[PDB]
């Protein structure tokens, strides 16, 4: 009599020819291949600069949640309350825009599994919204490590070492919430906005190392936070944006009480142009059994998800890089366009997903890399 | 009693702190590693733009002219008449600010050689002036042929099979120019200025083609230049400056008649992340024997040249890019930045040259890649 | 017994904190200031690079279609179909992004007028759908002409003397767009997609001045758009966009059939630094009768719309300027930055419409600037 | 019996075609209009992007060391010790690249003056070095206003109320700077090297306040330098640039112990659109009689030179302006583009210098203007 399994995880990449281009996803739920009441975030690629001043995230944002709340019936604010929408931008070099859909198939009665082992378990989660005095400190730190705890608890994932990529979209400090902090009597951990998205960035990154045991309670207070980079998680990937106030974050692991066919696992990039760290992931989802991938194991690969920065020490294998001092084009930009290259000319395809600004994500200079694929 | 050679030449790649630090260079002379007298071409990457209001060319090569004029105890001018000053600008993404220096030592006994195989031959040829009106046209072409004609032979340079690399510096039409141009009754290829690059890059690219018999003559005419790129050079390297009015040309391959331990080799980027070719490259040079190359065996490399283009079909590997229609970063900008990322992170070393934009260079999207190594 | 009218403007320049801020609208519309059923057009400058990848154009239209279709309780199609959604991007130097609302009031029975005078009129229109092949050609200038022509009469504007400002959105040239051109036998006017934005702009001005009498029919051809800068009108403004392929059209002049206390005048800035003209177009409507415009006076002011470029001469005042070749800042951000410091230090207020690009609008590297104001 | 001098200022405002022109002064002097040896500073507008990878800045000032040092038949150190080459990078909008040279003309016995009034003084001076732990603090004030107390006397200004303008080049923090401090076992006033701009330019500013009783010693310490805005120079105009470590000064006043024909005087700038300030300063020097200056009156203008910034509140006269939190471009870049159009637009001449970053430079968002020009 066959194991079985409640739970089972579906990834979909899914090409974008701008950032309101919705129709690969309505294609997919019009052909039935998903069901638009099983989806639980929308992962973007946008082709806005990524930056400050990237206004494609919530135009992406705010044309998911209009055909979303319209095939599902309910208002844009309960569909935003039941699907996270995680808009990285930036798609830089050769970054294709697109969006990945990742949908939790639950079944009341089990449906059986043909293979023994761990499959892919994805679970969101959002904290509570942050008071501005908030980002960027401890409290963000801590409310994403209950979070953090927590999804992976109900997803069934058994511990840290079965988690592989935890991905949160965290918030900025505009000039207005600013002022907000300020006149009611507090301070913010700093005044420059571009500045504030490492700061959360990094906030809820250590928070993601704190739910895995990775760094210890001790070690953590306000002034560690985009300061000392040897504290940091090696499965963090945290993109910040204008829109909300919380964070919202998906658990991505391997367990046993998920059936499927899908499997993930990451490496470590100790730096931007460490392919052998995307052969090792790749690997790990037997996706890359001898010294270069072949054409079969590639087409298993459903997507590839990264962290990509420009090394704070200015340097890259004591070559000095030009990236932090460049007045015209932001050190993100860069390091996106970097990784990405990588990645695409290992795996042989530009469309995957490689969002900047590795604070306390990795190695500084670095950081994870992981990749969801088919076991067959 | 040994074979023996009249001929040898050398190359060093020089880190550069910022676009006027000569010091590497000075350190090689006044240690005589180097002499003076024998350099033949600087060719560098300066930390400009790379695109049309990039200064750091002529700083760079202003900077070199004064260094050398003083050491040689010789005018600009001559220092000027005497070596190729090619500096292309753009250092995107981890690629790192350096000059290669390539000197040619002439003995007139010779030195004996202990190995038969054919050695690194390298001969540096300026064109005439061109007048405005024959910038991107057919003059330009068939006088940049004649001169890599030339400059093969006079290397002894065997046939176009033993040329794996020539590089131009090659004008662009200001403003003034093409009023010059006008004014005198004539008209010019474009009348834009950055689309003048391409134009001056493809003509240079389609000379090298006619000289090295890759292209027909009786297929060439203005209307194919910028416009038919099914016509190509595999060899071709060029790179738009403002200073000069002739094309500077360093012709490199393979000789009998040189000794030494360089060789060179090239293959063809069928796109900007095509990392197989770059690996074919320095199998070629013996710096690749099995699918991945070893620390000692990129121990033996030296630099590698590329160049790298925005693919102007819009796609790479059936995925849309978005480098053409970026109005905050110029397409070459984002090219250099990967073809740097791909091949750094197959030689683990981001300081290799890279030049932006590949008109009649490899095929569409594509480019050549060339490795100088030593032989142990 | 007093004279009468059906017809009155109203228009309201709007603070916008981003581009999805629809709440300054909101809010005049809660307070019943302005009736959503009589809004014709939302005229925005939006913050974004104002080129060709500039999605909040898209965005600003998106959010403003959602607001007035939920508000109006009809589709988003026919809201698109009954209010002109005119974007221009790019809100360089010190300009403030914002929105202007005209509305139209129709009395079945007029209501009494206090000033005998001509009062504002606008009236909006569409054209038909063009093929991208039609796009900077003439059947792009005729067409628009034909609708100027009709919203004219329609609006009661007597003739061409009293049309003060012709604002349209018009279509660019996508690489899809330029494909599906080719597929079906034809050419476009450019394969550049940001040059495409140009001849549309050029093409729907030159209607605009056929429209008005400015040019002669016998004088056009495809051939002289984007090159004969002799041919112009003095009124037009002309936006493009990526959304439709159609030209929306809204005609602003001034008419006896008009009750209201909105005037309109122009003046032709003869270089982006030209503020005589500016206050030569304030003095017109009665805010200016000095040297210098008074407190009250610029009081009456309820916006300024404008055109601005970079003097394709290269020169502004017999002095070289650097907006043509400046690869990190495309020519037009650097020409609303300018225009728009121009007229806010005059009318000391940054929040006024400028749009980059004045092909065939006002001489060459100039362009009309209207003033809408108050008669008290 | 006539009134006489020792001392008589000559300024020259030359335009350039690119960094390297010389052209334009080697003409002055080949014609004998000046003397290379009475020069004493040349103020250059230099057209890269103005921020911190700016090369024209350093490629500007080596083209003229290389000039002058051949003219006058000394070494480049001896000419960078006799002339301040003063680059200020950035010539956005309209802003026409130039150099203004600064000339002293020294006579043994005295030339006899024709009017009574004051005339133009200017004086250069250089600080010593400073240690990178210096740059942004109390020594870099202190020495600077020591500097400026012994330029002021050494002209022979009577007083502080005689000075109206002070331009500093000041150094900057590069990476290195940072490192060697560190290693030295000292802290930097930021780590960033853009930021440290700001700090160079803001603490050169208050040691010029600090000189011309303009803020009292007791209220400056480190804390205050770009934080409190309350504290600045009105005449202060300072440049930060990669080059050397000192500061180099130039006063200029007038006083009655000069001759000649020039004189200078200053207003306030309030904000980046004051252009009544621009005309107050124009009346002071008697080129705006009335509320608008004629065409004679303008004419008498040399040049004007002036400092911007985008607003740190975020506003410009309670409109929210976009500069500071524009990821493509930075808010220098903005603002001295509408600082130039400004005084452009009320000159008549783009030619004007204007000089980004205004940190203790006027008021938060504004900076001095100052104006020189011929007395008929
Ligand atoms: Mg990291
Ligand atoms: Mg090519
Ligand atoms: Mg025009
Ligand atoms: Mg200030």
């Amino acid at each position: 009599h066959h194991h079985h399994h409640h739970m089972q995880a579906q990834v979909f990449r899914v090409p974008m020819s701008n950032p309101a281009d919705v129709s690969g996803v309505a294609k997919l739920i019009d052909e039935g291949v998903i069901r638009a009441e099983e989806v639980v975030c929308v992962l973007g690629k946008t082709e806005g600069n990524g930056c400050v001043n990237d206004f494609t995230r919530g135009y992406t944002t705010l044309a998911f949640k209009v055909y979303f709340s319209e095939k599902l019936g309910v208002s844009r604010q309960e569909v935003g309350e039941r699907i996270a929408f995680i808009m990285s931008g930036g798609t830089e070099g050769v970054m294709a825009p697109h969006c990945t859909i990742f949908t939790v198939q639950k079944t009341d009665n089990k449906q059986k599994t043909a293979a023994e082992g761990k499959r892919l378990a994805v679970q969101q989660i959002f904290t509570r919204e942050f008071l501005p005095e908030e980002i960027g400190r401890m409290p963000q730190v801590t409310e994403t490590a209950d979070a953090v705890r927590r999804a992976m608890r109900e997803a069934g994932i058994a511990d840290a070492s079965d988690v592989h990529f935890v991905q949160v979209k965290c918030p900025l400090l505009t000039a207005g919430r600013m002022h907000d902090a300020v006149e009611r009597g507090h301070t913010v951990a700093t005044e420059d906005t571009y500045e504030s998205m490492g700061y959360s960035r990094g906030a809820s990154a250590l928070g993601i190392a704190l739910a895995l045991g990775e760094v210890e309670k001790a070690n953590l207070s306000d002034e560690v936070i985009t300061a000392d980079y040897s504290l940091y998680s090696s499965v963090a990937s945290t993109s910040a944006g204008i829109e909300l106030m919380n964070n919202e974050i998906i658990v991505m692991g391997n367990s046993r009480a998920w059936g499927g066919d899908l499997v993930i696992g990451h490496a470590e990039m100790k730096d931007a142009i460490d392919g052998a760290a995307v052969r090792q992931a790749l690997r790990d989802v037997g996706c890359c059994e001898n010294d270069l991938p072949t054409v079969d194991e590639l087409g298993r690969v459903v997507n590839v998800f990264a962290k990509a920065e420009a090394s704070p020490d200015g340097e890259v294998r004591n070559r000095r890089h030009t990236m932090l001092d460049d007045s015209d084009i932001n050190s993100t930009r860069h390091a996106r366009a970097v990784v990405n290259a990588v990645i695409a000319s290992i795996v042989g395809d530009p469309m995957v997903y490689v969002s900047g600004g590795s604070e306390h994500q990795g190695p500084a200079g670095g950081g994870p890399v992981a990749v969801i694929a088919r076991t067959a």
